[PDB]
């Protein structure tokens, strides 16, 4: 916390890493202001490539996820939802998420740890990684147990992390 004023916030990314820290918040809240949105407070990470956006109510917050055409400083920001907690996570945990991966990382690479996994799905655009990797295990028990034990491996010289996330509803409903 020690920044946001409301409990309503969303995980944003692709805020361009060229301008200053407080120089990004402006644009972020700007683009939204054009979509009839109102932000109470905006936060930016240390890498100046991602951050969070706080909204007065869940309406404006969820609204941003509905609308489209969000970009600042030329680049197109990415809206997403942070980690949460709910009984739905039971099955939603079937799939694990990977982070701290290089722009040259590959599927087989991360598979070096969860090679026994069921399926692997990397996230790369323009012919380069984005810093993430989604994998669908056979069971949350075999997944959360593999990412919790394998976590700490070394790939491309760096140490890739491991986390779990199934995202909120709407995945199959909508």
């Amino acid at each position: 916390g020690t920044e946001p004023t409301t409990a309503f916030n969303l995980f944003v990314g692709n805020l361009n890493f060229n301008k200053s820290a407080p120089e990004l918040k402006t644009g972020i809240s700007d683009v939204f202001a054009k979509n009839d949105l109102a932000v109470v407070d905006v936060r930016i990470g240390m890498t100046r490539k991602f951050g969070y956006v706080d909204f007065e109510s869940a309406e404006d917050l969820e609204k941003a996820l509905e609308l489209t055409g969000l970009k600042v400083f030329g680049n197109e920001i990415k809206l997403e939802k942070p980690k949460g907690k709910d009984s739905k996570k039971e099955r939603d945990a079937r799939t694990l998420l990977a982070k701290n991966l290089p722009y040259k990382v590959t599927q087989d690479e991360l598979k070096e740890v969860f090679e026994d996994a069921a399926e692997i799905r990397l996230v790369s655009k323009d012919g380069k990684s984005k810093g993430i990797a989604y994998i669908e295990f056979k069971t949350e028990a075999d997944a959360e147990k593999t990412f919790e034990e394998k976590q700490g491996t070394e790939i491309d010289g760096r140490s890739i992390s491991l986390y779990y996330t199934g995202e909120p509803k709407g995945e199959g409903l909508e």
